[PDB]
């Protein structure tokens, strides 16, 4: 099951940011509003913007911030700065419902929750994994820029994504909160090509373990491939590096099946499924992490 | 096409923990009323054959402890208690100051809704399920999840449709509507129960094929057509639900130009075999996406 964190924490932080005739979502934490910087850019310049000239041309009053959740309010902007592909706006009132938070960058294969927003109003939530080519496969429509992606550890939200674009293949990307765009895509209105996607090997392993736990173990055999041998094969068949984790070990102890058997099985199941099914799938499944398998199948 | 849930913040502000004896589970706080599954009155020795009428009469308002954890912690004093089908309807003296606009409508097979999974009154995760024709759902419910709540949102109104009660040996799940009746008439006792046979949700297979077409996957479309009446008599023989068209479906017909009866014909052929070919990454029919899903996500 694709399970998301409860989103109420993050809903209380979503705002609408308007600049000239551009409008998108922003994140209100304490005295700061984060939002994508292209809100500054008029339409006649989206294809080829000069963000530094645009930033100089803005004043605090160029920016309009509104809260539509709970007690609606207008937030007075009293400072503006740019950080990579984000604007960092300072407002005069602190968000009284600010969670404990950090900013982290997610590595490919890691899962996180997304709150999709339109005009500062939360509309849906879903879970994604960062692909090896630094894209995600969510559902983002018009007005979804500034929607936020995050994980939770205890009561602390770790913010990891702010939405910026949709590639022509329907896939999506955005920034970490240091301003850097995932996959180095540029925040301008141009057709851009992503690198070839790969399978997240550790996720495929975790999924096969989940199959065995539910009683589906047909692919299991005594044939082993070593970690180092599998990884050499992976470079030629568009798989990531396998890296072991204690999470994967838990799933090998409980299952009594070695990673090396599953690594061999991956090579053979990639060749083809020979007609059968694994957990309702006829293709490899790489969007469930070892942590998901550990928490869901007990 | 992706599994998508409503934002859960509205519902999180309504969850409470309900304790009775050595028993504890989740509750839903709306106005002055807390709903929860009635088996919280039963001790675990007796769950196999609970005497719910006798349990209710032996309970006093002090037999129930309702605790709110999300936000500012408080104990909610019980000043009334009643039973309605498989649910308890407790009256507390403090009205929930964050009660959303809501309705209580039972969902039909093939409809999708969002679940807030909770443990001892604390929300832990959210996901979407669809009600199967055998009145089960397939989410992720662990120990302590009874009282977790299922819902849909239209505009500002929350429609509460599901209160979690049980896990079948199949790994599948069921619970109550908020009128107190159990989906599929499963009984709320610690006994083995076998669900009825599943079916494919016909109207959702149609929606998914429309989604295939919109995304450039249309090899399965032929000129050939099966009427709704002819398809439905076939559905009875082949474990499909009766196809009932809606405006939501017709919208997809118009955007694509592929009529409903073309997809009904295609389904009959696809159910016999995809012949190695794929539709949206699948070698099998998919019925977990509704027409509304396809409209919102692809248009
Ligand atoms: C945000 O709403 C914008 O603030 C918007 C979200 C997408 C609109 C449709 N679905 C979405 O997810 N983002 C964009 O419009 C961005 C803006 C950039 C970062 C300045 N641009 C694109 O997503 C974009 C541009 C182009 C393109 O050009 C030419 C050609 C093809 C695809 C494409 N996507
Ligand atoms: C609630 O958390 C309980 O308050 C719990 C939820 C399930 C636990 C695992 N996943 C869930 O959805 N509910 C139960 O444990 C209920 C309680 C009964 C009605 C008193 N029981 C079952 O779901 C149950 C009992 C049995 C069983 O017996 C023997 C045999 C097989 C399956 C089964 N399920």
């Amino acid at each position: 099951v694709k399970m998301s964190h409860p989103s109420g924490d993050v809903e209380a932080c979503m705002v609408q940011v308007t600049c000239g005739s551009m409008t998108l979502n922003g994140l209100w934490l304490d005295n700061t509003v984060w939002c994508p910087r292209h809100v500054m850019c008029p339409a006649d310049q989206l294809s080829d913007p000069n963000y530094d000239a645009l930033l100089i041309s803005m004043t605090n009053h160029s920016f309009s911030v509104q809260k539509h959740i709970g007690a609606p309010a207008n937030l007075r902007v009293v400072g503006h700065a740019m950080q990579g592909t984000l604007l960092k706006l300072t407002v005069d009132v602190a968000n009284p419902s600010t969670p404990a938070y950090t900013f982290t960058t997610v590595k490919p294969g890691a899962a996180f929750s997304v709150l999709a927003c339109y005009n500062g109003r939360p509309t849906g939530t879903f879970t994604v994994v960062m692909r090896p080519n630094y894209t995600i496969k969510g559902s983002f429509l018009c007005g979804s820029c500034g929607s936020v992606g995050y994980t939770k550890e205890g009561s602390v939200i770790n913010f990891c994504y702010m939405h910026q674009m949709e590639l022509a293949n329907g896939t999506h990307t955005g920034s970490a909160f240091d301003g850097t765009m995932y996959g180095a895509f540029m925040d301008k209105q141009v057709h851009q090509v992503q690198l070839t996607d790969k399978y997240c090997s550790v996720n495929v392993v975790a999924w096969l373990y989940a199959a065995i736990l539910n009683g589906c173990a047909w692919f299991v055999k005594p044939n082993r491939t070593s970690v180092v041998s599998f990884n050499e094969w992976a470079l030629a068949n568009q798989f990531t590096e396998f890296v072991g984790t204690q999470s994967v070990d838990m799933l090998a102890v409980k299952t009594g099946v070695a990673i090396e058997q599953l690594l061999y099985a991956i090579q053979q199941l990639y060749t083809g499924f020979q007609g059968k099914q694994i957990l309702g799938s006829t293709m490899l499944e790489d969007e469930f992490t070892p942590e998901d398998v550990n928490m869901q199948i007990m």
